[PDB]
């Protein structure tokens, strides 16, 4: 596995139906996107800010009629919209994606959206969720990460066993409850997590 | 007994009750300040408010008076630290999560029924940690709810009935419970292995009951 770095350039962006991004990073990613897929809606918010989506995932009654006379051709048809967006992009040979706007509204939607990341990667997709506060990266087995000393790192386990690290302030164990692995800290310019199985890393900006 | 779910939060309940939810104390955590009428109702009606670091800044700026401030005084605006220095408590030099320290402070005071507001909406790792901690607080013997801008999280053990309304969105997050089954929900339950699986179920009627052994979390959307 190649080292996970900050310089992430995805082939496509998914704009999910959580809170529209406010931080510079997700906003820049959206602005310089090669391909944008909008979930339900999010398309209305995206268009109102003077942007143009490539694909809209929803039921046809998603867009405002006012925008429909301009983007009815790019609307496309059960799971959640984020997952449908991932699967659509996967069907087009896209392998590298960032999701923005996936959090910050209903918390059950936030929880669902985050948990699905681990499932996308096992399918063979490279996906990251970029928020106003950090980046979620689904991982399996041994993985190295670029960091800076003092960078806050949270680890949430998804069934992985034998978790241990170098380059983090606190040692790891096979976490269960979500709080257990949160609010660790990088002590150097890189850290490596060793295990077998799936887990999720949140790197705070 | 039956947990009234969100039905004891609304100004006008479907449940033919003569009261509403008034916990013994409110914790204002350090996520986004409540914006929705329901967590704001709890805050407005509270006679004991514990502020986490910071969270006290917005509370004070809106003209309100914390009863206790948990954690680092340095997280306060200088004038606020000066105004409230005598109610700043560092309950532990080991525990670092202020939400947890607030719960522990209230428990030592002999308080058991509490609501947490402002726990979510900023850094998502704080959101995830704060939510998951509800299971620990319940285990410790506290009756605790987290009340957000969008619904309420209730930590649960074993069999539990909830008041509801037809079409209410109900999400179940598993924390090691086994034999999950329900009456009164649209979708049959399974022993959920990932968070999304039990989300966005739906109450059919005015009550539902979840049966199992072990711990889980229920989110009821307003």
């Amino acid at each position: 596995n190649a080292m996970i770095n900050e310089h992430y350039i995805p082939q496509a962006i998914i704009l999910a139906n959580g809170e529209y991004p406010a931080h510079e990073l997700p906003l820049r990613l959206l602005a310089e996107a090669q391909f944008v897929v909008c979930c339900n809606g999010a398309a209305n918010e995206y268009i109102s800010r003077g942007h143009t989506p490539d694909v809209i995932i929803g039921d046809g009654d998603s867009l405002l009629p006012e925008y429909k006379k301009r983007f009815s051709s790019i609307i496309l048809q059960e799971t959640n919209d984020q997952t449908k967006a991932v699967h659509y992009l996967q069907s087009k040979g896209i392998r590298k994606i960032a999701i923005v706007g996936a959090t910050g509204k209903r918390e059950d939607h936030t929880l669902g959206n985050i948990s699905l990341l681990v499932e996308y990667m096992r399918s063979g997709m490279e996906v990251r969720t970029v928020t106003d506060y950090g980046t979620f990266i689904p991982v399996s087995d041994t993985q190295s990460f670029a960091s800076y000393p003092g960078q806050q790192v949270s680890i949430i386990n998804f069934g992985a066993k034998g978790l241990k690290a170098e380059g983090l302030f606190y040692p790891l164990s096979d976490f269960t409850n979500w709080w257990q692995g949160t609010l660790n800290e990088a002590i150097a310019d890189e850290f490596t997590i060793h295990c077998t199985g799936e887990y999720l890393v949140f790197l705070a900006y």
